[PDB]
């Protein structure tokens, strides 16, 4: 299963979700954590002004491009509520970073919006390895399963 | 389907990515054309100063939602001399831009990288479909296959 001290920052990612939501905004977060166990950077999306681009892990690979050395980027983290869409895991790639651990696979979100006979977003739910194969990714999280479950439904399944 | 008017398009993207070797960053240029005809957004690479997701078809998609409406998104053409990776084609999706035609095809880049022995992307070498599968999708340009190889040489041939 999952270590303790990343379901903990997965559980910060939920909250990050929520707090989108309660915005008016998809729930989805993320975080970036350096391998002393420093939180970096930490958003959610940002798309209800109108660019459904700003995904906060994309917003990250583009912070830590900025921000840090190529070798500090190999040895971070990325925590996320739901695994990486392929523009944020290709921007990942690109950019570098390390390892990501998600708390609900793009499998579960699939699966799940056909259960409520909702739309599918119009990129492929691509498992981050189809896009990015290098990367190093962990996850599900059995325990959020049902709160991402919840999250989800109550913005995309009415 | 590559008329001539899109021929012309995609011409214009090979000069920018010629503009782009010849300042100091990789030879990728795009265009956004709306329905109308008018060229609304020209862009090429600009990875040179550390941000590898620096790509020309993403800037055009974050310009597309901050300028355009919906509907003139969905209306528009993206040129572009290298098709897109698939961070650009999914940013691309998301913000419902329309046709892509695109001179050369990801497979075609991949295959010369290898043949020179370069270091292969991080990102997979997806077709656009495979990440956006609603996206319509135009090429490669037989007539600028040569041209881009050259291109291509330039920058990564070793
Ligand atoms: N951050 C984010 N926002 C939305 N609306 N959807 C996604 C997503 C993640 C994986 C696959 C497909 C969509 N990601
Ligand atoms: N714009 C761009 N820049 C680079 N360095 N590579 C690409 C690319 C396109 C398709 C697949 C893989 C890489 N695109
Ligand atoms: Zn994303
Ligand atoms: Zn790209």
């Amino acid at each position: 299963a999952i270590s303790d001290a990343d379901l903990k920052y997965l559980r910060r990612c939920v909250d990050l979700a929520r707090e989108a939501l309660d915005d008016g905004d998809e729930p989805f977060g993320s975080v970036l954590v350096d391998h002393t166990g420093t939180t970096l950077f930490e958003d959610r999306n940002r798309v209800k002004d109108g660019d459904a681009t700003a995904h906060p892990e994309f917003a990250i690979a583009r912070w830590a491009a900025r921000h840090l050395t190529p070798d500090r980027r190999a040895r971070a983290t990325v925590y996320t509520s739901g695994e990486h869409c392929p523009m944020c895991a290709a921007a990942h790639a690109w950019v570098g970073l390390g390892r990501i651990v998600y708390a609900t696979s793009s499998a579960q979100l699939g699966g799940w919006l056909t259960e409520w006979g909702a739309q599918a977003p119009p990129v492929a739910t691509l498992p981050i390895n189809t896009v990015a194969p290098g990367v190093v990714v962990d996850g599900p999280a059995e325990e959020l399963a049902e709160t991402m479950h919840n999250l989800y439904r109550a913005k995309f399944g009415r």
